[PDB]
């Protein structure tokens, strides 16, 4: 039993809700919140910009030190950093950005990072400003993640389409 509330159950391990991931994280304080990161951990917009803003830019400060030490992530890769005031940890995961021409096949590799964590609050990878089809992202999530994932979808219209079209 966990404290996630109001989710629709899609499969044994995947749950979905129309919610603002920032507000969800602040309420639940999950062990792991997933960020829709880029390889430079520049949290300018989309989910990343919103999460970082909620940390009063502390996420960005920590991220800049991480990059200065380690260099950029790989597309499809991840790193674990602090969750600041939102979660114990933030798993920064880089899905392919279609608006940069990146290979959508890397979306499965991106979701594989979730399997290193027993329970996660997450957005749909590569959705939103990353340019991929969110219906496809949900399919890859369900077919790749085996741990317990609670998906927050900001757009109510999109949430309804994701549910109604789910096979
Ligand atoms: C449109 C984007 C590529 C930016 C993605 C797409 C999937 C959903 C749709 O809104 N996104 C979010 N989900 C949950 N919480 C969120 N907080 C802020 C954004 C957001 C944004």
């Amino acid at each position: 039993v966990n404290s996630f509330s109001g989710y629709l159950k899609l499969t044994d391990n995947v749950y979905i809700k129309n919610a603002d991931i920032v507000e969800e994280a602040k309420k639940v304080k999950p062990t792991v919140v997933v960020n829709a990161a880029n390889v430079y951990l520049k949290h300018g917009g989309g989910v990343a910009g919103a999460l970082n803003k909620a940390t009063n830019n502390a996420m960005q400060v920590e991220s800049d030190d991480y990059i200065a030490t380690n260099g950029p992530l790989k597309v499809g890769g991840s790193c674990v950093l602090s969750g600041h005031n939102l979660a114990k940890h933030c798993l920064h995961v880089v899905g392919p950005n279609v608006n940069k021409g990146e290979d959508i096949q890397l979306l499965k590799s991106a979701y594989e990072n979730f399997n290193q964590h027993e329970v996660l609050l997450a957005p749909l990878l590569s959705a939103g400003i990353f340019g991929a089809d969110p219906i496809h992202s949900l399919r890859v999530c369900v077919d790749t993640v085996r741990t317990n994932v609670y998906l927050a979808v900001f757009d109510k219209n999109l949430y309804d389409k994701l549910v109604s079209s789910f096979l």
